[PDB]
């Protein structure tokens, strides 16, 4: 019924995810054959957390940020078509490994820093950074996924954010996350909501015996309860610990920002549709996030993966 529309462009598969706001299905984009993940929201039962996520993602274009391809609103649904990340949540990857060496943690964490730092460079704060919100793509690289709370879980929430006293609070979070990567459990936890608050406000947590002193100092600079004493985003990029084994700062700028429309891609579409090239060109530049945008973008994903730009 609400599905009549989507079923035009995609073949639906199994639910691969459930959040509090959305059910998320593996689907295949019929025209290009590419796998995608679609986030399905009931407009009735919930709030405009959605308007935020979509406003955000249309403005964030980055190798570590999940790409948005297509929005469709129905009589009752909003459907969001995203880059499919077959790797699984980062949370799930810790669970199986127990915890990560510092070397692997660096590799991973530098990608979180890249994404978050680029997010801040655009004027936003994610505000809900945590492992369940970082997914591994087909290349095993991380993609950040969940932007309902982008601004222009309580265990990850900075003490000043708990207090209502945005960017520093992402550092805090990224600090809770680094802890989780290295030790494989939360720095602060408790069955009781307010007891867990107390813990977060005290900022005192276990320091496991496998952490290198560089690690432990890092944690201590990120996990400063007082925001004003917290490592700023700027020196996180080139901290000694961050640079170990790499010796350059984190590369946070977009390696693939929007410069020109793709030469080759405009062509496969005006060829497939039998449409004047120039009208095809002109209509892509509407950036509507309709099935036209989708097909275009998904054909760039073919290019970035080194696949032929072809339509079946
Ligand atoms: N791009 C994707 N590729 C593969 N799986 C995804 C993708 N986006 C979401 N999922 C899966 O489904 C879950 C729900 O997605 P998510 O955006 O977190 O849902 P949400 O309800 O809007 N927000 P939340 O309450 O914070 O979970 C995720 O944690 C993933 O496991």
């Amino acid at each position: 019924k609400d599905y009549d529309e989507l079923l035009k462009y995609y073949e639906l598969h199994e639910t691969i995810g459930t959040g509090g706001f959305a059910k998320v299905k593996l689907a295949c984009h019929i025209l290009t054959g590419e796998m995608v993940a679609i986030k399905i929201m009931d407009k009735n039962t919930l709030l405009p957390r959605i308007k935020t996520e979509i406003e955000a993602l249309k403005n964030l274009r980055h190798q570590h940020i999940c790409q948005l391809y297509h929005v469709l609103e129905t009589a009752n649904k909003i459907f969001m078509v995203l880059e499919y990340c077959p790797g699984g949540e980062l949370f799930d990857y810790i669970i199986s490994q127990d915890r990560l060496s510092e070397e692997e943690t660096r590799v991973v964490f530098r990608q979180i820093v890249s994404a978050v730092a680029y997010v801040h460079s655009q004027g936003y704060a994610h505000r809900d950074l945590k492992p369940e919100n970082l997914l591994f793509d087909e290349y095993h690289k991380l993609k950040l996924i969940d932007f309902g709370l982008c601004a222009k879980s309580l265990a990850y929430a900075a003490p000043e954010l708990i207090q209502g006293k945005g960017s520093e609070a992402d550092v805090w979070s990224m600090g809770i996350l680094l802890y989780v990567l290295m030790c494989g459990f939360l720095p602060f936890d408790d069955d009781n909501v307010m007891a867990l608050y107390k813990k977060i406000m005290r900022g005192k947590y276990d320091v496991p015996k496998w952490l290198s002193p560089s690690s432990i100092l890092l944690l201590q600079q990120m996990l400063q309860v007082d925001p004003k004493k917290r490592i700023s985003m700027k020196n996180l990029l080139n901290h000694p610990w961050i640079m170990q084994d790499y010796n350059y700062p984190v590369e946070w700028q977009s390696k693939n920002p929007f410069i020109h429309l793709d030469d080759d891609c405009v062509t496969e579409l005006s060829v497939h549709h039998r449409n004047n090239r120039q009208t095809m060109e002109d209509l892509i530049s509407l950036w509507q996030y309709d099935h036209l945008t989708a097909t275009y973008l998904l054909l760039l994903a073919k290019k970035a993966r080194g696949k032929p730009v072809r339509l079946r």
